[PDB]
């Protein structure tokens, strides 16, 4: 199903893989095994690797 994350720090990309994102953005994951994983932006439109432990769940 859908599974949705919000940031609550920014991060700046800095591997050919992984996604920019800013602290508030709402990010969806294409599951939540392991700690980096594949999100889509709903804000941005932009998809990678993210660090889980810079989101958290939002409904």
């Amino acid at each position: 199903g859908v599974t949705t994350f919000v940031a609550l720090y920014d991060y700046e990309s800095r591997t050919e893989t992984d996604l920019s994102f800013k602290k508030g953005e709402r990010l969806q994951i294409v599951n939540t095994e392991g700690d980096w994983w594949l999100a889509h932006s709903l804000t941005t439109g932009q998809t990678g690797y993210i660090p889980s432990n810079y989101v958290a769940p939002s409904d």
